[PDB]
């Protein structure tokens, strides 16, 4: 079973899922002055004023929140997309210290953490017949440096004592995703993949240029999570990142100038 350790973390993965060497792997380093400003990009369309919040739950390898994605409730339009993406999660990654946590980088700086929000396009009815087509998902990327508290994130961090091993979950409802958004959606874009296992080679990546801020005291309580379940030996969920891969044949492009 796959994870983050020596023996099983990121350099193991081809072994089980031979793409991990692919043409189009994420995370990737964004070097800011080779992206090209594309004056054809839209603007992002964020619409999560009807988003119906499920669970939360953790996976052994992050911790999630679930939305109902059987309507278009929450959506994610414009921007580099052709058609309409519903919200089915958002997640993170992050670090044992504040200096490294995110997946993507910006001239190799790491942030402190990375949120994920996870979208999948409804021409392909479901998220398991979406990851299967290289225009299946839009992940929008948010990092997170350490200063401020995010007000909006604090609900969040108050449950994850009810849900510190793998497997556990709880109510989550009426959470507004729309308290974790930074006040600019100006943003990076390129074609790559999940950054975990399966690794499929599915998803139009959007990375914000802004990053959110969240106090010191919210990511310690990210980094109290334990990577195992009730009853196995304590093992924090502490850099539960996939670093840079190679960018390879790819154009990463910019919203702004
Ligand atoms: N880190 S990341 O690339 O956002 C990880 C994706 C986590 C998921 B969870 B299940 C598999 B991969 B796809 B489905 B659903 B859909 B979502 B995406
Ligand atoms: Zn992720």
């Amino acid at each position: 079973h796959w994870g983050y350790g020596k023996h099983n973390g990121p350099e193991h993965w081809h072994k089980d899922f031979p793409i991990a060497k692919g043409e189009r792997q994420s995370p990737v380093d964004i070097d800011t002055h080779t992206a090209k400003y594309d004056p054809s990009l839209k603007p992002l369309s964020v619409s999560y004023d009807q988003a119906t919040s499920l669970r939360i739950l953790n996976n052994g390898h992050s911790f999630q929140v679930t939305f109902d994605d059987s309507q278009d409730k929450a959506v994610l339009k414009g921007g580099p997309l052709d058609g309409t993406y519903r919200l089915l999660q958002f997640h993170f990654h992050w670090g044992s210290l504040d200096g490294q946590g995110s997946e993507h980088t910006v001239d190799k700086k790491k942030y402190a953490a990375e949120l994920h929000l996870v979208h999948w396009n409804t021409k392909y009815g479901d998220v398991g017949k979406a990851v299967q087509q290289p225009d299946g998902l839009a992940v929008l990327g948010i990092f997170l440096k350490v200063g401020s508290a995010k007000p909006g994130l604090q609900k969040v961090v108050d449950v994850l004592d009810s849900i510190k091993t793998e497997g556990k979950s709880a109510d989550f409802t009426n959470f507004d995703p729309r308290g974790l958004l930074p006040e600019s959606l100006d943003y990076w874009t390129y074609p790559g993949s999940l950054t975990t296992p399966p690794l499929a080679e599915c998803v139009t990546w959007i990375v914000l240029k802004e990053p959110i801020s969240v106090s010191s005291e919210q990511v310690l309580k990210f980094r109290k999570l334990n990577f195992n379940g009730e009853g196995e030996p304590e093992e924090l969920m502490v850099d539960n990142w996939r670093p840079a891969q190679p960018l390879k044949n790819r154009q990463i492009k910019a919203s702004f100038k």
